[PDB]
């Protein structure tokens, strides 16, 4: 039985609202996860064949919860700025216990990020010995909001008409029904060159700026669902991903922490 951490150096992400100030901002890729002096965490820069003008601030390992980071983007071709774990050390997910972000932002409007975009948990996983090769390689969402578009409003929670694939799947957790759904992609872009790999998400249906993210509540749920995330975790991190426009995301709390089943804290931050 999981219990919920209850430790006194948890920030309530509710009232975590004070504008952060003093970051150091990346303009370029990162060229790949770089590491961040003080703190635990690695941060990531990445744009697809390009347009500009994106800049990537962390706020320090001493305020905001360790992990907090502003971006802005500008005519981006697919603007990724992501802060969090980074593992790729041949373990499975189980191995990080139970994994926790609490999260609070403020970002710019609707249709301000193009036609697609993600705001929350983000990263990939290896499973080598899985039967079907299209599943050796995993890259996943936990999607707490997004930009919307001219079509849809950022208050409504997009669909596989944005992701593209199949909804597997729904459960309930933090206060949100979330949409399960697993895509292929076929002969796209990895962090193992071009192959056909799949993507797991998780749509928050009640779309919010700040709260708790139960991350493996997800791993948990899609692993029954035969969503298999194998055994090398390459990373668990906060996402910003804007497909175009212009705008920006300026967190005042990301604070990631993981505990064992009856809620003691193995890692936290600051």
């Amino acid at each position: 039985q999981v219990v919920k951490p209850t430790d006194e150096r948890i920030i309530d992400p509710s009232t975590a609202n004070t504008q952060l100030t003093g970051g150091v901002c990346y303009n370029t890729t990162s060229g790949g996860n770089k590491p961040l002096a003080g703190s635990p965490y690695g941060y990531e820069f990445w744009i697809d064949t390009g347009g500009g003008v994106c800049s990537f601030c962390w706020y320090g390992a001493d305020q905001g919860g360790g992990a907090a980071f502003k971006a802005t983007w500008t005519n981006p071709h697919d603007f990724l700025g992501r802060l969090g774990y980074f593992w790729n050390e041949n373990k499975p997910y189980s191995h990080y216990e139970n994994i926790y972000c609490g999260f609070n932002y403020t970002r710019s409007g609707r249709k301000t990020a193009g036609d697609y975009s993600y705001i929350g948990i983000y990263g990939w996983s290896r499973n080598p010995s899985a039967s079907n090769s299209n599943e050796r390689l995993i890259e996943y969402y936990i999607v707490e909001d997004w930009f919307g578009n001219q079509w849809q409003a950022d208050t409504s929670p997009m669909g596989i008409n944005t992701t593209g694939g199949t909804v597997m799947g729904s459960f309930t957790v933090d206060g949100s029904s979330y949409q399960i759904i697993k895509n292929t992609r076929v002969n796209q872009p990895s962090i193992e060159g071009d192959k056909t790999f799949v993507q797991y998400f998780s749509i928050r249906q009640s779309p919010r700026k700040s709260g708790t993210i139960s991350i493996t509540e997800h791993f948990k749920k899609w692993e029954k669902l035969g969503m298999k995330l194998g055994d090398n975790m390459y990373e668990c991190k906060f996402l910003i991903e804007a497909g175009a426009g212009e705008g920006f995301f300026d967190a005042r709390l990301i604070q990631f922490y993981r505990a064992d089943n009856e809620g003691n804290i193995l890692q936290i931050t600051p």
